[PDB]
């Protein structure tokens, strides 16, 4: 229920759209004669249609971590033996001379996996695919790649193997290839080294691992497996996406390259599903010490306790617990965590006069952070008796080593785990589980473009596997904080990432790997995802373009697969060269694969924070700005860098990680034929006149569609939907107190609309109603003096010119298709397309919509 928004556009810029329009014979719809018949201003608008992914085995003069031959240096005439001999030679003498070494190899040997030594080499060399299934802390993720190598090595065969392992987490190919390198007295760079997106260490070129993502491997593939012995595919039995999707593609690969190893490694499930899939391979059990763990729930929780707190399974509970603990657990909401009760609990372990660590499961930073605060208000819980870690993925790997760090007698540690600490990572010395009973997920639903970060029950599976870790050094106990009629109600297993994440990306891998059909190949999937998400998928790459009416990958859509980054931010990064501000564009698409780089602590932003968005009105600016006054501040040195962001608060490793994508997304484009002329850093004002950015913010409403909403007042918004919706907090367009913001347009669009209790737009840009027209708007439809964007909002705005800006808008993007087939075009650009370019730069500016952002 809003009246039309008025658009102050002047006649000189309302002739010269018509002028552009018709100099390029531009179609446009006219307009209509009976007010009740409203136009649509929509405009319009091959290749001919199962591969295999190739593979060959290591050899001495290939660097398969580099994909490239090795001509310098000795290793390019060297014979296998030769190379083999003074890796085995170097590695005894090592051994004979480190006593540090000795020491840590000798802690290896005591592990769970260390038994099964023989048994693993053994079955590995007589099949092409074997599972690997033990408990979590056996020694499977450090070891088993360890012993393969070590076996290659020592009989005299080092030059033959190389190892790819896959991690379904960031976190743990990095961690992973560090924690095995220093058991190889190592720094990562030599036996083992990382790649994940945006970062790598990559090893030696011979008798070496190599820890990744599995994206990372996925975007190599189109060139084949080359030079690989063994392919370990780690934690299966999380269900990861990827790691799934890679199942698929390695089972085709063993089967036309059967001398290629597979290994696949689980922790104790079912793996029936996954030995049916690869052809009834062997399955190799692994086991060591287990405890047995008394286990707790919400009702022996508060019972022992005696805690009284200030569908609904709390409402249920066994006549055989008192009625003071019914009472107390029925005022208890399940949506929520019992923050003091887990306060109490650490209590009640202190009483039980075992040391020993507690590891809590939370679901999320929020929850770890909130009760971490809660803890550090109590002098009880200080640093003389107790050692409070958070553990997350978000956490300095300086942090998150500390977890493994003994403390001093008397001292508790308590580690606030993410569900990393499941079946990935094993804390030494814990006796106390206390468990959540929660996960957190990503769901998206794509009919209204919501994301909710959603606090969900955990599984039956996952209760057990939470249990099993306090069972590792003694008889320990678990507190689960679900009622037992709650864990009667839960799932055995949660639902697979196959069947709840958006398959778009996916989608293009296949392509890019030239696997065949997108439905056709995920239909081969051990579980395939559900058919609404493949036509979800295949829709959205058919309106970006990616994919032609046959469903092949056009050229545009090749660039797509390349870059490690949304297929739209992707798409707004070439329009961003286009228009030769490719390096803001890159930044802003780099920018999402990483946490703010403001330090927040979830409030509102402060004086400082908020200078850096200029009066642009814009948390996009804002980033721009650090990054601008981050880069000029690293010029007097790392201090100088150091004092900068702990001065102005911000998070010096995020901005260092989000540069260096930025560069790696710019090579990308290099490489696919972009100048470097249209990439270059441009110096900008967030303040003064700049259409440099104007253009930015254009192509960012291109990027975040169809997140875009309309202020009412204060924090209210109207979203696509019709819905109301909230500023999030940590926006510079939040009012910071009571005093109001007075916008010069009523229109935003943002990176993020977040399902919590409300509707939340998060990372907020303010966009003129021309901008809306031109880019954050798929349906338009005219009655002559009022105009209907998207069935949400209307605008009393010329028929003309709202049908010459949308006529732009298809221009740009056959210049786009044009671009993307010969992209060097952009830096030779015959005057017709300049003609059309100037004009959306034109209407970029604030002015062309009657704005001066420099005038309150
Ligand atoms: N101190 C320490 N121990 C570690 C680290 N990474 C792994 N471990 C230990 O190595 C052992 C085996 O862990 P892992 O190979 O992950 O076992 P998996 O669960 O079978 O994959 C356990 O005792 C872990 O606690 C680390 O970074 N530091
Ligand atoms: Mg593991």
């Amino acid at each position: 229920t809003v009246e039309p928004y008025k658009v102050n556009l002047s006649q000189d810029l309302e002739h010269q759209l018509q002028n552009v329009i018709q100099e390029l014979n531009l179609e446009i719809v006219p307009p209509p004669e009976d007010p009740f018949l409203p136009v649509v201003l929509n405009l319009g608008k091959s290749q001919r249609q199962i591969g295999v992914v190739p593979w060959s085995p290591p050899q001495s003069n290939w660097n398969p971590w580099t994909s490239s031959n090795i001509d310098e240096g000795p290793l390019a005439y060297a014979t296998p033996e030769q190379i083999s001999m003074d890796l085995k030679n170097e590695l005894m003498y090592q051994l004979e001379q480190d006593h540090d070494l000795q020491a840590i190899l000798q802690e290896r040997e005591l592990l769970p996996v260390k038994k099964f030594e023989s048994e693993i080499l053994e079955a590995i060399s007589q099949n092409s695919v074997i599972i690997i299934r033990g408990a979590t802390g056996c020694g499977k993720t450090t070891q088993v790649p360890q012993f393969i190598l070590d076996d290659f090595i020592q009989n005299d065969r080092a030059a033959e193997c190389n190892i790819v392992v896959t991690q379904p987490r960031r976190i743990s190919a990095v961690s992973v290839a560090e924690r095995v390198a220093y058991e190889r007295g190592e720094e990562p760079g030599k036996s083992c080294g990382y790649s994940v997106r945006f970062e790598s260490v990559l090893p030696r070129p011979h008798a070496s691992i190599m820890f990744c993502t599995v994206g990372v491997l996925l975007r190599k593939l189109e060139a084949g497996i080359r030079g690989i012995s063994h392919v370990i595919v780690d934690e299966i039995h999380e269900r990861d996406i990827n790691t799934d999707f890679l199942l698929v593609v390695l089972r085709d690969v063993v089967q036309a390259y059967p001398e290629v190893r597979i290994v696949l490694m689980s922790a104790t499930i079912d793996t029936s599903m996954f030995c049916e899939y690869f052809f009834n391979c062997p399955i190799i059990e692994v086991y060591g010490r287990t405890y047995p763990v008394q286990e707790y729930f919400l009702e022996d929780c508060i019972q022992m306790t005696h805690f009284v707190p200030p569908a609904n399974c709390n409402l249920i509970c066994g006549d055989e617990y008192g009625p003071e603990t019914r009472m107390s657990m029925a005022q208890l909401n399940e949506k929520e965590t019992p923050f003091e009760l887990i306060e109490a609990l650490l209590k009640y372990i202190e009483t039980l006069n075992v040391p020993g660590a507690v590891l809590v499961f939370l679901p999320g930073w929020n929850l770890i952070y909130t009760m971490q605060k809660h803890l550090e208000m109590n002098p009880h819980f200080g640093s003389h008796r107790y050692q409070i870690l958070p553990l997350h993925s978000q956490i300095p790997r300086e942090e998150q080593r500390k977890v493994f760090d003994p403390v001093p007698s008397g001292v508790t540690k308590v580690i606030l785990s993410t569900n990393i600490a499941e079946t990935s990572i094993t804390i030494n010395d814990v006796v106390y589980v206390i468990d959540s009973c929660k996960q957190k997920v990503k769901l998206f639903t794509a009919h209204n473009n919501m994301t909710n970060y959603a606090t969900v029950w955990a599984s039956k599976t996952n209760l057990e596997q939470r249990k099993g870790r306090a069972g590792r050094v003694r008889p320990g106990f678990c507190f689960h904080l679900c009622s037992r009629a709650r864990f009667e109600r839960l799932e055995t297993h949660m639902t697979p990432e196959m069947f709840r994440t958006p398959l778009h990306e996916i989608a293009l891998s296949i392509k890019l790997l030239r696997l065949g059909g997108i439905g056709q190949f995920l239909a081969k999937a051990i579980e395939p995802p559900p058919l609404d998400a493949v036509i979800e998928a295949e829709h959205t790459l058919r309106e970006l373009d990616a994919l032609d009416a046959n469903d092949e990958l056009t050229p545009l859509g090749r660039i797509l697969a390349k870059l490690p980054i949304e297929p739209r931010f992707g798409k707004m990064m070439i329009m961003g060269c286009i228009f030769y501000v490719g390096d803001a564009v890159c930044t802003i698409s780099a920018a999402t694969c990483f946490p703010e780089p403001f330090i927040s602590e979830g409030k509102r932003l402060g004086y400082v924070h908020r200078n850096f968005a200029g009066n642009r009105f814009s948390d996009h600016v804002a980033l721009l700005s650090v990054f601008q006054a981050w880069d000029d501040a690293r010029m007097g040195g790392e201090e100088a860098e150091i004092r900068f962001c702990e001065h102005k608060r911000l998070n010096m490793a995020t901005l260092r990680m989000t540069w260096e994508a930025k560069v790696q997304l710019k090579e990308i484009l290099i490489n696919s034929g972009f100048p470097e002329d249209c990439l270059l850093t441009q110096v900008f004002t967030n303040t003064g006149p700049d259409n440099n950015l104007d253009v930015v913010i254009s192509l960012l409403a291109f990027g975040v569609y169809p997140n875009v909403c309309y202020h009412k007042e204060k924090r209210k918004i109207l979203t696509t939907e019709g819905r109301n919706a909230l500023i999030h907090k940590s926006s510079v367009n939040c009012p910071f107190s009571s005093q109001d913001m007075k916008y010069p347009s009523p229109f935003f669009v943002f990176g993020e609309k977040i399902r919590t209790r409300a509707i939340s737009a998060k990372g907020m840009t303010l966009v003129t109603p021309l901008q809306l027209l031109l880019f954050a708007s798929k349906k338009v439809q005219s009655d002559g003096q009022i105009v209907l964007v998207d069935d949400w909002i209307r605008l009393q705005i010329s028929h003309e010119a709202a049908a010459c800006i949308t006529a732009l808008r298809a221009a740009m993007e056959a210049l786009v298709v044009e671009v993307t087939k010969q992209p060097n075009i952009i830096s030779q650009l015959d005057p017709v397309n300049e003609h059309m370019l100037n004009m959306i730069r034109q209407i970029s500016r604030p002015s062309a919509a009657g704005i001066n952002l420099m005038i309150d």
